[PDB]
């Protein structure tokens, strides 16, 4: 009973979900999972001078993120990535911007802004030719080893390991560089997940196109293998204007495939498969940081 990734990707898409909380004119970089039959999801916020981050308050259906609370974080967790780890029962929210590179807290309830541990360090490395330093990460692991990947800003994605029995803590300064294309092709908002039911994990990565922001996909067999081009063009993307059915946004940008088993292996189940991204208006304009964002989810047309 078990389905492949599609070749060729075609979607469906919400309109805008939410609106930003006073104060905020931007909800962004979203990660999600489902936890106790709701979805749960954390994002950066931006008020146009500074960055912060939220956790909606647990809502059933996408189509009552509307009226869900919005739940300031009081220390900025900014491009969360929020599981559950399961080895320690313990939640984990990794993030960027603070005392180290890369951050992360623990918590045994992730629906509260302000249960989270002392920040401790995630990653303490540097990267060459960025303008950005590392960004976007994500944590992911298999059965053996836990992985952090993560981008520059700068046309390279970044790697590294540990065994999961030293999981939670930092992977100190030491990384691979495990793809280079230009800055367009692997910009920032990468994702990597296990394809349930297929020996087979998923990466995604936001590049910056002609007509807007989209994802490009790519396969492995491994967490430290090769990963080989899948629908990887403006053209033919994983999710952008060629195939999202978004009529409000011309961008599908950083945000997280729905996780519904919230656990540290990030399974999708490719069955049904559904992405909730970052979009803005096409008429949207001024700074980057003052960028109007806002939730959209697609679902994958089978
Ligand atoms: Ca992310
Ligand atoms: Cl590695």
């Amino acid at each position: 009973g078990t389905c492949a990734l599609p070749s060729t990707y075609r979607w469906s898409s919400t309109g805008v979900l939410a609106q930003p909380k006073s104060g905020w004119v931007a909800l962004k970089d979203f990660t999600t999972v489902t936890h106790n039959g709701r979805h749960l999801v954390y994002g950066s916020t931006s008020s146009g001078s500074s960055y912060g981050s939220m956790v909606f308050s647990p809502f059933t259906n996408w189509s009552d993120m509307a009226s869900a609370g919005q739940n300031a974080m009081n220390q900025a967790a900014v491009a969360p990535t929020l599981f559950y780890f399961a080895p320690k029962n313990i939640w984990v929210l990794a993030y960027q911007w603070g005392s180290w590179p890369f951050i992360y807290r623990t918590s045994s309830d992730p629906t509260d802004p302000n249960g989270w541990s002392a920040p401790q360090p995630l990653f303490t490395g540097s990267i060459s030719g960025s303008d950005t330093g590392p960004i976007d990460q994500t944590l992911i692991a298999d059965g053996q080893n836990m992985y952090l990947f993560f981008a520059g800003d700068n046309g390279k994605i970044y790697r590294a390991s540990m065994p999961i029995g030293n999981f939670p803590g930092n992977f100190g300064s030491s990384y691979t560089t495990i793809m280079s294309d230009t800055k367009a092709n692997l910009f920032e908002g990468v994702q990597v997940y296990k394809v349930q039911g297929q020996n087979q994990y998923l990466m995604i990565v936001e590049a910056m196109g002609a007509n807007g922001r989209y994802f490009r996909s790519f396969t492995a067999s491994s967490l430290s293998g090769s990963w080989t081009p899948q629908a990887a063009s403006e053209g033919n993307p994983f999710a952008g204007k060629a195939n999202s059915g978004a009529t409000w946004t011309n961008d599908i940008s950083h945000g997280d495939l729905v996780r519904d088993n919230p656990d540290q292996t990030m399974t999708v189940d490719p069955c049904n498969l559904q992405f909730l991204y970052q979009g803005k208006s096409p008429n949207a304009g001024g700074d980057y940081n003052s960028l109007p964002w806002r939730p959209g989810v697609l679902t994958l047309r089978r």
